[PDB]
């Protein structure tokens, strides 16, 4: 699909009570430092765009990764004609016709009906071009400068802005610089000024067209001018062509077809949302050297940096996909994450722009371990191992950094029930421990590998054989009483015991053994899938959108709306019955489409999009750090995968219509493939992956299982 046909309102029909992706209509280049979106309202907090709104407040320069994190370093540009007494966004707002507008990754185009203005925004990595066609005779641009600001007019054609605004930041004066060069001159001079919540009306007089070339920096005004100078001569058409080529660089890596072209349209909308985050958070100085802002020291520091990622989300799918098709980005992003550790003392958890904490666990450890076992940035793994061992043995004095209950986990073999969400923290630390063991192993560090492989079995501490769930346990080894399987919160993050008891990616064979047999585990998985989607709210005291998104559909406790359930269909692969889940995977993929209601829950910065992309191809990374993809059920008929190593994997299915719900046979390079997984090395060899599909199952009788520590 051509990037210009992607409609960025995909996944944007949201509110606090219910998510269909909690996406914004992000216009930008891949991993752009800024994104650009129309703002329709200032009365709904983080939900400042809705696709059903007919009001246009301005073009918002945004860094907002999710409505839960909020924005940082934002401002707006609003074309205006005529006089305004009052310059508030509400007083300057115009209606617009969404159905006559363009909402695409490389271009916004819309008409303000109040002003008879039609305008076009094209993005670049650090800036963009805003072209403004005025019908009226007194023409302006309104800059909305939230928080503390500075603005000045440098000459007739140049304006410089600084704004300080954020939702959370270690630097209370966190500054963003924004520079505008106008083709047509300013007709009114104003003196340098500063204040809070700026409303600056720039005047151009009677011109038919203004062309605004803009750039930005987290370094300085002078760096923002250097970023602008590098692209000032571009016409809007040339910047648009370059942005189309940037997106085609990534889209061209996965050329797919389907029986149903609606499925292809869904694929490419999720692929657009897979190359946005993490956002570039470094600039190139006068010597082309990477520099960035370090909010911990409040200084400019050398090196790459990336932002807008919660590894709790993105470790699941994003970095594994990048390990196949965007290794050059993974390489640079790992360098940035290590820089975050260098600057703060702890490997990052939730960057927006700097450490926000929020979710349980230190899942950066899986991003690191997956890279180590795939030979990505082996040069950094000794530095990563030191950072990981520090996070596993030392408690940050600051609540947002590293492990919570670090020392209690080491004393007891679990985080005790007095900690919030102790089941998640326990299971995430045991999985982290596996990840640390894998990095150690790649470095031939036997003592570290042995100790952390043993720590990785700590999931066993919270398994209650009386219930068949993971439950919180106090310091005397007693399970919290009054257990209810469907009760959300308190001991579990955004789920019940059903959404939390299977986070054992390092050792499913060992978890299965705790149930007593492959058959007792099978019965538990069947009950999870086939029951009603009932929930109890008591751990929260009210219903949250994750509950509502599970209860909106009849897929039992398999809450595909949120990350904890993403791997659930693959649990059948660990008992040698993947055929039980092949229909279920195709039916789960039908919960996605390219519409404004197109995701089953929060998309989370590529996480759910890459879930869809992997499942479309028919395999999935259940265990980052194992170097394997567990086989599912493909939705494509064809795929040409351009691998980062320069080879090509060509996928071909037999006719893949709605009645094909099973895999009959797989050939990899014309050889029968019976294992319920692929190694990373097998896929990197490239060649041909042929799926013969079925309308009935074809049970394989093989003892082969995907990776588990306890059986390796
Ligand atoms: C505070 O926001 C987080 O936590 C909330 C639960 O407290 C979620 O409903 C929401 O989706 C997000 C992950
Ligand atoms: O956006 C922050 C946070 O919101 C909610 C969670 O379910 C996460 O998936 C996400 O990381
Ligand atoms: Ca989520
Ligand atoms: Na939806």
């Amino acid at each position: 699909m051509n990037i210009q046909a992607i409609d960025t309102r995909h996944g944007t029909a949201n509110q606090h009570s219910f998510s269909n992706g909690n996406c914004l209509p992000y216009t930008g280049v891949p991993f752009g430092m800024n994104f650009y979106a129309p703002q329709t309202t200032d009365q709904k907090g983080s939900w400042w765009f809705h696709p059903e709104d007919r009001t246009f407040q301005g073009y918002r320069v945004t860094h907002q990764p999710s409505p839960w994190m909020g924005d940082f370093s934002h401002l707006l540009m609003t074309p205006v004609s005529g006089s305004l007494s009052e310059l508030s966004l509400f007083h300057a707002q115009s209606s617009y016709r969404p159905e006559e507008s363009l909402f695409s990754p490389v271009e916004i185009n819309l008409t303000q009906l109040r002003y008879q203005i039609t305008s076009q925004l094209i993005p670049s990595m650090y800036g963009g071009i805003l072209t403004i066609d005025y019908q009226q005779k007194d023409n302006h641009l309104l800059l909305t400068l939230p928080g503390r600001y500075q603005v000045k007019q440098l000459d007739d054609h140049q304006v410089a802005v600084k704004v300080i605004n954020y939702s959370g930041c270690e630097d209370p004066d966190f500054s963003f610089y924004f520079v505008l060069h106008f083709e047509q001159p300013l007709t009114k001079w104003f003196a340098p000024s500063s204040g809070e919540d700026g409303k600056i009306l720039l005047s151009f007089g009677n011109i038919a067209q203004q062309v605004v070339h803009f750039s930005s920096s987290f370094i300085s005004e002078k760096q923002a001018q250097l970023n602008l100078a590098r692209e000032i001569s571009l016409r809007s058409t040339e910047m648009l062509q370059q942005g189309i080529a940037d997106w085609h660089n990534y889209f061209d890596r996965l050329k797919v077809t389907h029986e149903n072209p609606e499925h292809t349209k869904t694929f490419y909308h999720t692929l657009y949302r897979t190359f946005l985050f993490p956002q570039t958070f470094y600039e190139l100085d006068e010597n082309q050297q990477p520099i960035h802002y370090d909010t911990f020291s409040q200084t400019v520091r050398p090196g790459v940096l990336y932002t807008n990622n919660g590894f709790w989300d993105t470790y699941k799918t994003v970095y594994p996909l990048f390990s196949l098709i965007a290794q050059e980005k993974y390489e640079e992003m790992l360098e940035g994450f290590l820089n975050s550790y260098n600057e703060t003392g702890f490997l990052p958890k939730w960057l927006s722009p700097d450490e926000r904490g929020l979710m349980p666990g230190t899942l950066i450890d899986a991003v690191i371990a997956d890279a180590a076992v795939k030979k990505i940035r082996p040069d950094l793994m000794p530095q990563f191992l030191e950072a990981m061992k520090k996070g596993a043995t030392q408690q940050s004095e600051r609540e947002n950094y590293g492990r919570q209950g670090t020392l209690d986990y080491l004393k007891y073999g679990y985080v005790p029930s007095t900690y919030h969400e102790s089941v998640n923290h326990t299971l995430d630390y045991a999985y982290s421990d596996f990840c640390i063991s894998q990095v150690a192993k790649t470095l031939n560090d036997s003592e570290t590998a042995t100790f952390y492989r043993q720590q990785a079995l700590n999931y066993q501490q919270l398994f209650n054989p009386e219930t068949g769930f993971m439950q919180a346990k106090d310091t005397e080894g007693n399970f919290r009483p009054d257990f209810l399987d469907i009760r959300w919160g308190k001991d579990y993050a955004e789920g019940s015991a059903w959404q939390s008891s299977f986070a054992v990616y390092q050792d499913f064979a060992g978890l299965i053994k705790l149930y007593g047999s492959e058959l007792a585990f099978e019965k538990k998985l069947i009950q999870l899938c086939n029951q009603a989607p009932n929930f109890n709210v008591e751990g929260y005291g009210f219903e949250i959108h994750e509950m509502s998104e599970m209860a909106a559909i009849d897929f039992g406790q398999l809450a595909i709306s949120n990350q904890p359930s993403f791997h659930y269909p693959f649990l059948f692969s660990y008992i040698g019955k993947p055929e039980m889940a092949q229909p279920l995977l195709k039916q789960l993929m039908q919960t996605f489409d390219a519409s404004p209601t197109g995701y089953p829950g929060d998309e989370d910065n590529g996480s759910m999009s890459a879930w869809y992309i992997f499942n479309s191809l028919g395999f999935y990374p259940v265990t980052p750090g194992a170097g394997e993809y567990v086989i599912g059920m493909p939705l494509v008929q064809t795929a040409e995968v351009k691998l980062s190593n320069g080879k090509q994997l060509t996928i071909q299915t037999s006719p893949n219509k709605v009645q094909q719900q099973f895999i009959h046979e797989i050939q990899l390079n014309q050889e029968k493939h019976t294992a319920p997984y692929f190694t990373h090395q097998e896929l990197l060899n490239g060649g041909t992956l042929d799926y013969q599909l079925g309308i009935v199952p074809n049970p394989q009788t093989t003892a082969e299982r995907p990776f588990s520590l306890s059986t390796e």
